[PDB]
């Protein structure tokens, strides 16, 4: 077991080393509450650690691992922000006890070999034109979770289909975690947290206000049934300069193979020049 | 409340959820959780599995016995009761799939190769069910015979790959007095398949004997012997390290070979030193 100091920022980049302290904690009676990141941490991140904060008697692990199985691409692993140095500052100023930083190396030792293959529901929506994506997720959180063995796991809504395969990996592999997701943080405006509203430019960050609007008055305009929820988000979306949007669908909300009921999820992905904007809504029809 | 446990009796669970509770509440008390996988209908082969188990100080054995889909109900657990084993857990495919078929285990390349040619999915069901049996049960240590050698290797990549935190023990293959090894197989085989059979574990032994002449000493020696028998269609006599990987030119090897005896497939391998 290495040194973990209590009340203080302990940060492992071994596997082994945060294995032994989680299990050294959860045997003295600290629950361990577990916050998956792949880093660049804003203040929806935050409000997942506070959450775990909240839970009596925790210990809050916060992984930041930028996982090289999840990108296609060419590129987009290499332009993920990497803000080290503003993340584990943030994770001081909340109190967090443990930060688990492993390496490449550390995770995929023999590349990839064993791998998680989600369900149907990952080549759907965002796993549309990305084949492997969500098994890269899946694979890593498996990994980050046997590791750790938090108590409890904590992801934001906004990545709501991420979200929904991590409860069914969980529920499909018979995970001892219960898997808590968070309400997205957003900016005053409605704007979603996220990494990449950094590469929003100041025309492309006054247009994103639309995703956000789209949803909201989707969700009011729901009291008149989907079709007018629906015409009302694209009627947004439609006059919002330079927003493409890429799908704009409205589903169950497992979003699995059934129909909607009373109780559905709206989520569009939409382009603003390069950058792709995720955001979803709660509906409820005649409210229903 | 914890379910029903009594200690020193076979207690039988169903529900994933109650052996769940029982294994968690077993564990905090002391005891070292071992878990037996199988598919029932058990043989020597299984008795050697849980008294490899039982061996260990502290042990409380876990035999599972489900019949995977993806890949005697009460002589089996007489039996069990006659080694002294406290927990069976006898789930159905409902309990085990309550959602069918939806995240699965991925092998990685290695089940393409030797068995996973007649079977390309066969792998991806048994590692899909024991990675769920693992996190059911979270035994310390989980047990397989050697005669699965591929499975147990693609086991032990499941178990690296996902960071699992339980150990891996290979038992030896349990045998019958003249070095067939056991299997749910060997008795469709009519008395010229038995007797031609046996020429499996004779090229293999013959081969580990043979090893001090080289590799192709080896190999020559396993092929004569196979070649000496009737009605023995072998569809593979490979000779690889310890991982499965290419063998090195000199040191520890694993020597498989997989015939069709009339319609009954029959798998054995063999611990090779080179040199
Ligand atoms: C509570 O309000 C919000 C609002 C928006 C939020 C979040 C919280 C969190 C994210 C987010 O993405 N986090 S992540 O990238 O570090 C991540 C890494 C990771 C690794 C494994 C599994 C899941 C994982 O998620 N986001 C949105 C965002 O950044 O775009
Ligand atoms: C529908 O169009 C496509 C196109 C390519 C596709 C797929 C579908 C499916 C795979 C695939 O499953 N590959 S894999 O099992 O070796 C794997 C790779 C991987 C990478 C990260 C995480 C998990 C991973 O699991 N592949 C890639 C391929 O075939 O090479
Ligand atoms: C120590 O000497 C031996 C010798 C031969 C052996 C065994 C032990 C065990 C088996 C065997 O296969 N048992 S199983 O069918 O109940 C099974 C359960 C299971 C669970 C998860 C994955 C794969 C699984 O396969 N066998 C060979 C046999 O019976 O055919």
């Amino acid at each position: 077991i290495p040194a973990f100091h209590p009340g203080e920022l302990n940060v492992y980049s071994a596997p082994g080393d945060v294995a032994d302290v989680s299990r050294a904690l959860r045997l003295t009676g600290r629950r361990v509450m577990l916050v998956p990141t792949m880093g660049a941490l804003h203040e929806g991140h935050l409000a997942l650690v506070r959450a775990a904060k909240r839970v009596p008697g925790s210990v809050v692990v916060v992984s930041i691992f930028v996982n090289p199985m999840q990108f296609g691409a060419g590129g987009d692993l290499d332009a993920y922000p990497r803000t080290p140095d503003d993340d584990l500052a943030q994770l001081r100023a909340e109190g967090v006890e443990i930060a688990f930083t492993p390496t490449t190396a550390a995770m995929y030792p023999d590349g990839l070999r064993t791998t998680v293959q989600p369900g149907p529901l990952a080549a759907e929506l965002e796993g549309g034109p990305r084949p492997t994506h969500f098994a890269g997720v899946l694979t890593v959180v498996l990994k980050l979770l046997q590791i750790v063995r938090p108590d409890r796991v904590f992801f934001g809504e906004k990545d709501y289909q991420q979200l929904v395969l991590i409860r069914q990996l969980v529920a499909d592999f018979n995970l001892d975690v219960a898997v808590v997701g968070v309400p997205t943080v957003r900016e005053a405006d409605g704007l979603a947290m996220s990494s990449r509203n950094r590469y929003l430019d100041p025309a492309q960050r006054a247009a994103a206000v639309a995703l956000s609007a789209a949803l909201t008055a989707a969700a009011h305009a729901a009291t008149a049934g989907a079709q007018a929820a629906l015409d009302a988000a694209r009627a947004v979306l439609d006059a919002a300069p330079g927003v493409a949007v890429d799908y704009l669908e409205l589903r169950d909300i497992g979003l699995g193979p059934m129909p909607l009921n009373g109780s559905g999820r709206l989520l569009v992905a939409a382009r603003l020049g390069t950058t792709r904007l995720l955001d979803n809504i709660a509906i409820e029809i005649g409210t229903f």
